[PDB]
């Protein structure tokens, strides 16, 4: 049977009907913008989801005209999080409540360890704990088939990667990719069947060395009776699928469309239509650099014993691009994100952030500046967007000023401002939506009727620039606004790198708050890259591929470089080897998670990485290179 979804018009989507497969591996692919996450998520999951619960007591639709074979629909992506600051890994699993009544069936101590003392060992050692039981030969038979489930629980949780976790360890410290990981791990650990779960890049996060388990894993929420739908860039997941839906051809104003439909050998044998295609059969690739650069100096981190780091001195060489790299839990973010940045922060920029425990740092006086680009929102309101962030919409602003009718009207350019009173529409603050006084809860955001959404007065409306007036600037995307502005070298500057980042299909007035955390990121980075006259600024960047097609990779792989060339230094934690064998120098740390990992295993070129035996990144590296 098939999921058919009629007339879907969400965002770019281009009023199309799409026939989906049930219980298979589907894989969406396409470049950013494309419209993967409006086909899956805000189409699929949303309506399976919705049908479901208009069935409880007492008990919002997409654009779409229909939706038939549906059913319950279940999503595992960042914003399917806890937020209870109580709640840790056992608890969002279930896990911890087993434990409990195991705890109740047999006696305070197990083998020497209360239950908190359980939940504070690692996964593989709460394993190998459970597995070294056989303390009585009746306890077996009161908590036998139990021990069962709780261990098969914590085997979903080593098959997504997580085996270094520890029960204990609090649901909110936790990274995005590692929460996704605790949710499809909890998600095939209850063994629902019959539903449509839709999973947005399970990979982030995820070294290549377990790439392989995953797929498994999905393939057994698959095998359980579920349809499983995955929106993902990586080249093996994707060859993994039972069917391929790739969203194209483009993105934005150029995507909305399914370009390819089929089996992996069908997209292999006619890759022509779409670059998913293309990069799947070699007919393109992403350059390894082979110009590797030399550091003109380096600086040194010494002593580094945060988390799992195993009193490591780190160098790093300025002036080039470093990778860091290894298995997840291996420390990446420990040194980097937790103890290398808020050092050079508080050393080189107005100090007192807190950092992991480190002996010392020299060199630091070779780097001039110390920015962090991280995946954290923009800004927290509506009130911001893409064109207020890099500052463009205040030039976009003069500029209607300036038109004959604003002069003749005596607008100025706050006129054009939606967060000033005169030209905005005060009903509904210049934001184009308003709620119901309830008392506080969640409330209704109904579309402001009064401006129909376009957050301006009509008056302010009348003003065009080549027939487009304020709102229609901010309904531009970034690529439509970049040719729109062509003629105007301040606005070109900023939308060019906003394209170059690969965001020209984001529209210039989506709201800060609808950005994804790698939006978010990369817009960060444009506003980084329009600068002049950085000179020896070390940026550091988390996991920049979230979110990115083989195409935008390239992009952002260029970027990158662009930085280096300038003079700049790039630090960024990954695991996508298209940017790993572009790096200049890696670090690599491991070579497990967790307890066994935080060593520095190998240092160098890609090519000295791949070429060392005791990498699992160097291993993945060498069939890229
Ligand atoms: N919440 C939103 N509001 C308005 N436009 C959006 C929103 N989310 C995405 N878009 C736009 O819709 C188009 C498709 O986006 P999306 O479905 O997120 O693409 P993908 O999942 O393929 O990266 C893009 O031009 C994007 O900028
Ligand atoms: N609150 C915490 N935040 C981050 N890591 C933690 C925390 N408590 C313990 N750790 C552990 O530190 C070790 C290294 O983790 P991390 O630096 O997150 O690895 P990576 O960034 O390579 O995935 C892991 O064993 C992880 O579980
Ligand atoms: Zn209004």
């Amino acid at each position: 049977n098939e999921i058919v979804v009629k007339g879907a018009r969400v965002h770019n989507l281009k009023n199309i009907t799409v026939r989906i497969p049930k219980n298979r591996l589907v894989v969406i692919t396409g470049v950013s913008g494309s419209g993967k996450s409006s086909l899956a998520m805000d189409t699929i999951y949303a309506e399976g989801q919705r049908r479901y619960l208009e069935s409880l007591s007492t008990y919002k639709k997409p654009d779409v005209d229909e939706i038939e074979g549906l059913s319950p629909a279940i999503a595992i992506d960042q914003k399917t999080v806890s937020h209870n600051p109580r709640s840790t890994v056992g608890t969002v699993t279930e896990i911890y409540d087993y434990l409990r009544v195991l705890y109740a069936r047999i006696g305070k101590k197990i083998n020497g360890l209360n239950i908190h003392e359980f939940t504070e060992l690692s996964i593989s050692e709460e394993l190998e704990f459970l597995k070294n039981l056989n303390l009585t030969e009746r306890e077996r038979e009161i908590v036998g088939e139990l021990l069962k489930e709780i261990e098969k629980r914590l085997e979903f949780l080593v098959d997504v990667g997580l085996e270094y976790l520890t029960l204990s360890r609090s649901a909110t410290t936790l990274s995005g990719g590692e929460s996704q990981r605790i949710r499809l791990a909890t998600q095939i650990g209850s063994g629902l069947t019959g539903v449509i779960y839709v999973l947005d890049e399970p990979t982030i996060g995820l070294h290549p060395r377990d790439t392989e388990r995953l797929i498994k894993t999905l393939k057994k929420l698959r095998d359980l009776g579920n349809t499983v739908i995955v929106v993902e860039h990586d080249e093996e997941v994707i060859r993994n699928a039972d069917h391929i839906i790739d969203i194209g051809p483009g993105g934005g104003t150029n995507g909305g469309r399914v370009v390819f439909q089929g089996t992996v050998d069908e997209l292999l044998k006619n890759p022509d239509s779409s670059l998913t295609g293309e990069y799947l059969s070699g007919k393109r690739k992403i350059t390894v650099n082979k110009t590797r650069r030399l550091p003109y100096a380096s600086l040194k981190i010494k002593g580094v014993r945060h988390n799992n780091l195993k009193n490591i001195d780190v160098e790093i060489p300025l002036g080039v691009f470093v990778c860091v790299t290894g298995v997840s839990g291996s420390g990446k973010s420990s040194l980097v994100m937790e103890t290398l940045y808020p050092a050079l922060m508080n050393l080189l920029h107005k100090t007192k952030l807190p950092a992991g425990e480190f002996d010392s740092i020299e060199g630091h006086e070779n780097i001039d500046k110390m920015i962090a680009i991280d995946q954290s929102p923009i800004g927290r309101t509506p009130r911001s967007n893409p064109a207020t962030y890099t500052k463009v919409f205040d030039e976009i602003r003069s500029l209607f000023a300036m038109t004959p009718a604003a002069k003749a009207r005596g607008y100025n350019k706050s006129r054009f401002s939606f967060n000033l009173k005169g030209g905005r529409c005060e009903a509904c603050q210049g934001q184009g939506y308003v709620k119901i006084e309830m008392l506080f809860l969640p409330d209704v955001y109904v579309e402001c009727d009064v401006c129909k959404g376009k957050r301006y007065n009509r008056e302010t409306l009348e003003i065009t620039y080549k027939g487009k007036n304020i709102s229609d600037i901010l309904d531009m995307t970034v690529d439509e606004a970049l040719e729109f502005f062509k003629n105007i070298p301040s606005i070109k500057r900023t939308l060019q790198v906003l394209h170059d980042v690969g965001l020209g299909y984001v529209k210039l007035g989506q709201p800060a708050t609808t950005l994804s955390g790698g939006e978010a990121q990369r817009i960060k980075l444009a506003s980084e890259l329009r600068k002049r006259d950085t000179g020896r600024t070390l940026y550091i960047l988390d996991e920049p591929t979230v979110g990115l097609h083989f195409e935008d990779v390239r992009k952002l792989v260029e970027v990158l470089h662009r930085l280096v060339d300038r003079g700049n230094t790039v630090i960024v934690i990954e695991h996508n080897l298209d940017v790993i064998k572009n790096a200049d120098h890696i670090i690599d740390l491991g070579p497990e998670g967790g307890k066994e990992g935080g060593y520095i295993v190998a240092t160098g070129t890609p090519e000295e990485i791949a070429k060392n035996p005791h990498s699992y990144t160097g291993r993945f590296l060498k069939n890229v290179l």
